């Protein structure tokens, strides 16, 4: 028995942005206090972990145009 | 018995965005108070985790624009 | 027997935004108070967790806009 | 016995978005009190879970607009 | 038996941004206060980790746009 496949995705897609003035972006924080108490941690397999933190991110991007593709093609008999 | 299949997708899609003034943002946090006790964390398989966290995120793009396609095409007898 | 599978999906689709002045956003947190307390914790498969937070975010995108496609094709006998 | 599957939607949609001034967006928390106490979290399998939180989120996007496809073709005999 | 498969995807997308002016971005971070305490700690396999953290980040890119692609075609009999 003859199997015949034919994968073809066309992607003619656009993802634009356009801004004037990104401008006068305060981030001020104002402290903070943390505190975490533990004895035993076991990670194990694929592990992203964050036990104590204080973070302070500015994240002013002119574009930030995210576009994400994935394409899966499985055969098995 | 022979199997034909076609897998043709076609994307002609567009994301647009047009801003004039992104300005006079204020992210001005105050301070906090946190406390996180445990004894045993055992995390196994595909974890993300945060156990303390005080965290200030000022996030201003001038696009911000996400787009995601997932094309999966699975064949087993 | 003949099996003919045609897949073929046609997008022309926009999404389109348009804005004049963002502007004059104040974001003033006042502090705040967490307090966990646990013994064990134990996480297995695809964990998405948070124990103790106090988070501040100012997302301000000029675009902003999502677009999520999926498809999904499965064949078996 | 012959089968023949023709899978072709169609889509010119379009979601359209158009603001003259985003402006004084004022976003003032003031503050709190979360205490939570517990001795053995167990989660198995996709799980998203929030303990303990106190989280101010100001999202003001000039657009915002989001757009969610689903196609699945599910072919068995 | 024969087996033939063709995996033909085709993709003319296009990520643009454009900007006039960022300016005038100030962060300004209060400092913090973070205690963490543990006794042992056991990583096995792929593990990101961040145990006692005060982090300020800020990013200003002019562009920022990211575009993630993943092909993958598995066959097995």
């Amino acid at each position: 028995g003859s199997v015949q496949i034919v994968y073809k995705p066309v992607d003619l897609s656009k993802v634009t942005s356009k801004c004037g003035s990104l401008g006068n972006i305060h981030h001020k924080p104002g402290g903070g206090q943390v505190e975490v108490k533990s004895e035993k941690l076991d990670f194990k397999d694929r592990v992203q972990s964050k036990i104590g933190s204080l973070d302070n991110i500015t994240h002013v991007p002119g574009g930030g145009n995210k576009k994400i593709e994935t394409h899966k093609l499985t055969f098995r008999e």
